[PDB]
C-alpha cells in the first residue's frame, strides 16, 4: 500500500552485514511496488534483491541522542534497538535506556559518576519517565508503588554473566537505602549484607573476576510509614566444587585470598597460613591475583562489614578458622600404597594445623581418609580406598564444611537483620547467576542455566502472556505480539520424564552411573525433542538448546554433584568436634540437589509471582571487559535471547492506565458516552468489557480535579 512510498531517493534502510550485524544503505531510486531494490552503499552501489512482502527494514531519522525509550521509534524493528543503543552507548556514554518501564543497563566497565547522593535525591518524588533513564528511577518506582498501593514490589535483574546484575541489585538497594533514611541506622547493615557474602560467595570465573556463584533474594521489610526495619536473605545453590577445584585463570571464593594475603599478621599467625600459592584450593587457576585487587586491602574491609553487622572479632576469628582449616585439609598428603591401597600420616603436618584448628583426633582423621565402613546386619567390613577415592573423599568433607559456613553466615546475617515490628510492605531484590558457558561444562552450569530458564519464563508469563491475556478477556481490539515461549526446554529439564528426574533415577541405583544416564538420555531425547542433541563426535556429551544459546554438557560427574555426600565416619569424625562452631555444623537435627533446587526454584517463582515486577534486563556489551565497547554480534545475541524487541513493541502496544471504578472515582453505556462526549479522541482512550483503557490521557483529568 503506502509502504512502497515510504522507500524513495535519499532514503536509508538496513541490510546484513557480517561485522555489525546490520549495515547502512542508501536508496538511489524509488521503489515500484511489486521485486529488486537499487541502494547506494557507503562504499558503491547493488541492486539488493527483496521480498515485495518485507521490505528491508526503514531507517529511523537521525537525533541529537538517541532516544530516552525505545517505545518512542517510529520503525520498530531489530536494526533500530541495535543502532539506538549502539550510538546512546559508544557516543554519549548512556548505560541506561527504557523499553516501557522495563530497563535495559549496558555494562559499562567503567566506573562512573552517577551514583551520588545527591542524584539519588534527584530521583526521589519524581515520576518514571520525568528523569533521564537510570537503575534509580526503577528503584523510585517501586517505591513509589509500594507506599502509594500498599502492594510488594520486585526488582528482577536479569542477563549472562558478567552483564552487571549484581551492580544493578546494590545500587537499587542503595538508593532504598538513602531515601528511607533516616530511621530513627538499619539501613547501612542491609547494604553490609552484600559485600559479605560476596566475600564467601562470589570467585573470579574466565567471565566475570566477581562472578556469583549463587543466588540471591533480599526481602527489605518496610513499617507503614515506608522506612526500613529490617531485611531477609535466601539464598540459592551455591557452587561447592569451587572450594576444591579451579579452571585455568579462575579463583577459589575471594575470603580465603583475602585471608591468605593476611598470613603474616599477628591476628592470624596462629591459623599457619601461607601465600595462596602454597594451597591447593588456591592454587589451581595458576594465577591467585585480580587485577585491580589488593586482597589484603579487601580482607581489611570484609572485616570492617562484619564488625558493622554486629560481628565482633572472636566471631570472626572463628570462621576464619573454619576457612584455614579448609585450605590445610587441601595439602593433606595422600599417599598410594600399591594399587589398591591409600594412606595418610598422622605426622602430617597439614593434617595437625587442621585437626588443632578444628579439635580433632589425627589418627581418626588419617584412618578414615583412607577407609570406609560397611556396615550390614550381619556384619560391619571395612575396606581400603584408592588414592583417587581417598582423595574425593577429602575434598568432598572440604565442600561440605564450606556449604555448613556459607550457610551460617546467612543465617546470623538474617538474625541480624530481624526487626520486632510489623511487616507492611517489601521490595525484594532478585540476583542470581546468570547464564554462562564455557569449553567444559558441567553440573554447576546446567543448573544456573536452567535457573535462568525459570526467570525468563516468570519474565514472559508476566510481560506477554498474563498482560495479552487482560485485553482478550476485556474483549477490547487487540494485535498479538508473539514471544518464544521456552516452556519446552524447561519441561525438558525439570518435567515428570525430564533430565533431572532421570538423573535422580539413576541415583538411585546402587551401580548406577554418568554414562548410563547419558545413554537414557540419548534413547530418550535424541531425534525425539529438538532442544537436545548429540554431537556427531562425541559419546560423553550432550547438548541444550537454552534461550540465549546452545550448550554442551559433559556428563562426568553428574551423580557425584547430585548426590553430594560425605563418608559417615568423616561426618561422625567432625560431629566430635572439640571446636564448637565446627561441631554445630555437623550436628545431628534423601533427596538429591536437582530435586532441592527444582523445589526451591518452584518457591521463588510463587514469591515473584505475588509481587509487582519491575524488570532490569543486562547487557555484556563485550567480552574483553573493556571500557565502553560495543560488540555487535554479541549484543544482538542477547537482545533476541531476552526478547527485547517484543518487549519494546507489546511496550508501546500496551495501554498504561487502566467501570465501577470509574463512577466512584471521579450503566456502562452511559459511562462511556460520558467519557466519550467528554474527551474529543475517540482513540485517546479504548472501552472494555468491564474496564476503560487510556493510552497518559488518564493524567489530564486528574489535574482538571
Ligand atoms: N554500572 C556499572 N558501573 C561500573 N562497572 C560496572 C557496572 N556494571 C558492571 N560493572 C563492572 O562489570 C563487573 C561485573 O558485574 P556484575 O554485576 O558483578 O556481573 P553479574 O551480572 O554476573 O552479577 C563489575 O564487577 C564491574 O567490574
Ligand atoms: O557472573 V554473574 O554469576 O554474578 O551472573
Ligand atoms: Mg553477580
Amino acid at each position: 500500500m503506502a509502504v512502497a512510498e515510504l522507500y524513495t531517493q535519499y532514503n536509508r534502510v538496513w541490510i546484513p552485514d557480517p561485522e555489525e550485524v546490520w549495515k547502512s544503505a542508501e536508496i538511489a531510486k524509488d521503489y515500484r511496488v511489486g521485486k529488486v531494490l537499487r541502494l547506494l552503499l557507503e562504499d558503491g552501489e547493488l541492486d539488493y534483491s527483496v521480498n515485495p512482502e518485507s521490505l528491508p527494514p526503514l531507517r529511523n531519522p537521525d537525533i541529537l541522542v538517541g532516544e530516552n525509550d525505545l517505545t518512542a521509534l517510529s520503525y520498530l524493528h531489530e536494526p533500530a534497538v541495535l543502532h539506538n543503543l549502539r550510538i546512546r552507548f559508544a557516543e554519549s556514554k548512556l548505560i541506561y535506556t527504557y523499553s516501557g518501564i522495563i530497563l535495559v543497563a549496558m555494562n559499562p566497565y567503567k566506573q562512573l559518576p552517577i551514583y551520588g547522593d545527591a542524584i539519588i535525591h534527584a530521583y526521589s518524588g519524581q515520576n518514571m519517565g520525568d528523569m533521564d533513564p537510570h537503575i534509580f528511577a526503577v528503584a523510585e518506582e517501586a517505591y513509589k508503588q509500594m507506599a502509594r498501593n500498599n502492594r510488594n514490589q520486585s526488582i528482577i535483574v536479569s542477563g549472562e554473566s558478567g552483564a552487571g546484575k549484581t551492580v544493578s541489585a546494590r545500587y537499587a538497594m542503595r538508593y532504598f537505602a538513602t531515601v528511607s533514611k533516616s530511621g530513627s541506622h538499619v539501613e547501612d547493615k542491609v547494604l553490609a549484607s552484600n559485600p559479605i557474602t560476596e566475600a564467601v560467595g562470589n570467585a573470579k570465573t574466565t567471565r566475570n573476576d566477581n562472578s556469583s556463584r549463587f543466588g540471591k533474594y533480599t526481602e527489605i521489610s518496610f513499617d507503614e510509614q515506608n522506612q526500613i526495619i529490617g531485611a531477609n536473605m535466601s539464598t540459592y545453590l551455591l557452587e561447592k566444587s569451587r572450594v576444591v577445584f579451579q579452571s585455568e585463570n579462575e579463583r577459589n571464593y575471594h575470603i580465603f585470598y583475602q585471608l591468605c594475603a593476611s598470613a603474616q599478621q599477628s591476628e592470624f599467625k596462629h591459623l599457619k597460613l601461607g601465600s595462596a600459592e602454597e594451597f591447593n584450593y588456591t592454587r589451581m587457576g595458576g594465577n591467585t591475583v585480580i587485577e585491580g585487587v589488593n586482597d589484603r586491602a579487601e580482607m581489611v574491609e570484609t572485616q570492617k562489614t562484619f564488625t558493622l553487622l554486629g560481628f565482633k572479632e572472636d566471631f570472626q576469628m572463628d570462621v576464619f578458622k573454619i576457612l584455614a582449616a579448609i585450605l590445610h585439609l587441601g595439602n593433606v598428603q595422600i599417599t598410594a600404597v600399591g594399587n589398591e591401597r591409600s594412606s595418610v600420616s598422622e605426622d602430617d603436618s597439614h593434617l595437625k594445623v587442621f585437626c588443632e584448628l578444628l579439635g580433632l583426633e589425627s589418627g581418626r582423621v588419617a584412618q578414615w581418609l583412607c577407609n570406609r565402613k560397611i556396615v550390614t546386619s550381619s556384619e560391619t567390613v571395612v575396606k581400603p580406598m584408592t588414592r583417587p577415592q581417598a582423595v574425593n573423599a577429602r575434598d568432598a568433607l572440604a565442600k561440605k564444611i564450606y556449604a555448613h559456613l556459607f550457610d551460617f553466615i546467612v543465617e546470623r546475617i538474617n538474625q541480624a537483620l530481624q526487626f520486632s515490628g510489623k511487616q507492611h510492605t517489601f521490595i525484594g531484590v532478585l540476583d542470581i547467576y546468570g547464564f554462562e558457558t564455557f569449553d567444559v561444562n558441567s553440573f554447576e552450569q546446567f543448573c544456573i542455566n536452567y535457573a535462568n530458564e525459570k526467570l525468563q519464563q516468570q519474565f514472559n508469563m508476566h510481560v506477554f502472556k498474563l498482560e495479552q491475556e487482560e485485553y482478550m478477556k476485556e474483549d477490547i481490539p487487540w494485535t498479538l505480539i508473539d514471544f518464544y515461549d521456552n516452556q519446552p526446554v524447561i519441561d525438558l529439564i525439570e518435567a515428570k520424564m525430564g533430565i533431572l528426574e532421570l538423573l535422580d533415577e539413576e541415583c538411585l541405583l546402587p551401580h548406577g552411573t554418568d554414562e548410563n544416564w547419558l545413554q537414557k538420555l540419548y534413547n530418550n531425547f535424541v531425534n525425539r525433542n529438538p532442544l537436545f542433541e548429540k554431537p556427531r563426535m562425541s559419546n560423553t556429551s550432550f547438548v541444550i538448546q537454552h534461550f540465549a544459546d546452545k550448550v554442551e554438557y559433559k556428563c562426568e560427574g553428574f551423580l557425584e554433584k547430585n548426590r553430594d555426600t560425605v563418608y559417615d565416619m568423616l561426618v561422625e569424625i567432625l560431629r566430635a568436634s572439640k571446636f564448637h562452631l565446627c561441631a554445630n555444623f555437623f550436628q545431628e537435627n534423601r533427596t538429591t540437589v536437582g530435586s532441592k533446587f527444582r523445589s526451591s526454584l518452584y518457591l521463588l517463582m510463587e514469591t515473584l509471582n505475588a509481587t509487582t515486577p519491575h524488570y532490569v534486563r543486562c547487557i555484556k556489551p563485550n567480552d574483553e571487559k573493556l571500557p565502553f565497547e560495543f560488540d555487535s554480534k554479541r549484543i544482538v545475541q542477547q537482545l533476541r535471547a531476552c526478547g527485547v524487541l517484543e518487549t519494546i513493541r507489546i511496550s508501546a502496544q500496551s495501554y498504561p492506565s487502566r467501570y465501577i471504578e470509574f463512577y466512584s472515582r471521579y450503566k456502562k453505556e452511559v459511562c462511556k458516552v460520558v467519557l466519550h462526549r467528554l474527551i474529543q479522541d475517540s482513540n485517546q482512550y479504548q472501552f472494555g468489557k468491564t474496564k476503560i483503557f487510556f493510552r497518559g490521557q488518564v493524567a489530564y483529568l486528574e489535574k482538571l480535579r
